[PDB]
C-alpha cells in the first residue's frame, strides 16, 4: 500500500515550493504564505488504512500542521488527525479523546460557512483528532487511522460515503517554514 498521490494546493499568496521527490518524500520551503495543503499519500482515502511517516523536518516559523488530511463528500467533511503544529494548536468544539499510536488526541468538530473547499465555496464539517502534546519529528510515527475513525463515530462524527483523497500533509497559514516528510 505504498503511496500513489502528490498534493501540491496552494492560494497562490506568498511564495510556496513543493517538490515531489522519490517514492513518499516530499519537501516543501514557503515564505509568507496563505493556505496551502502539501502533501503525499493516496487518491482515495480508506477508514481502515494504517499511515506511516518520518518527518525529517517539520519547523513552521508561525502556524503550520503536520496531519492526517483528507475529505470525504455525502457529506462534505474535511479531517485531520494532527500530530505537530507551529505557533498554534487547532481547536474546535470538544467531543471527548481517543489515545493512538502513543498520544492522547483531543476530538473536535466545526463548521466551517462559505469556506474553501475541495469543491469551492462550501458550507462543511470539519472532524478533528489535534495531539495533546506535539509528536516527536524525526522518529518513524504510525498512525492507526481506524482508532479515529472509530472514536469519532463514537461522537456521531460518521464521515461521508464518498472518500477524497487521504494524505500526510503540510499545512500553512499565514506563516513561513520548511518541511520534509516520507510517507508509507
Amino acid at each position: 500500500d505504498t503511496t500513489n498521490y502528490w498534493q501540491d494546493w496552494t492560494d497562490g499568496v506568498g511564495t510556496v515550493n513543493a517538490s515531489n521527490l522519490a517514492g513518499g518524500q516530499y519537501s516543501v520551503s514557503w515564505t509568507n504564505c496563505g493556505n496551502f495543503v502539501v502533501g503525499k499519500g493516496w487518491s482515495t482515502g480508506s477508514p481502515s488504512r494504517v499511515v506511516n511517516y518520518n518527518a525529517g523536518a517539520f519547523s513552521p516559523n508561525g502556524n503550520g500542521y503536520l496531519s492526517l488530511y483528507g475529505w470525504t463528500r455525502s457529506p462534505l467533511i474535511e479531517y485531520y488527525v494532527v500530530d505537530d503544529w507551529g505557533s498554534y494548536r487547532p481547536t474546535g468544539t470538544y467531543m471527548g479523546t481517543v489515545t493512538s499510536d502513543g498520544g492522547t488526541y483531543d476530538i473536535y468538530t466545526a463548521t466551517r460557512v462559505n469556506a474553501p473547499s475541495i469543491d469551492g465555496t462550501q458550507t462543511f464539517t470539519q472532524f478533528w483528532s489535534v495531539r495533546q502534546s506535539k509528536r516527536s519529528i524525526g522518529t518513524n510515527n504510525t498512525i492507526t487511522f481506524a482508532n479515529h475513525v472509530n472514536a469519532w463515530k463514537s461522537h456521531g462524527m460518521n464521515l461521508g460515503s464518498s472518500w477524497a483523497y487521504q494524505i500526510i500533509a503540510t499545512e500553512g497559514y499565514q506563516s513561513s517554514g520548511y518541511a520534509n516528510v516520507t510517507v508509507w
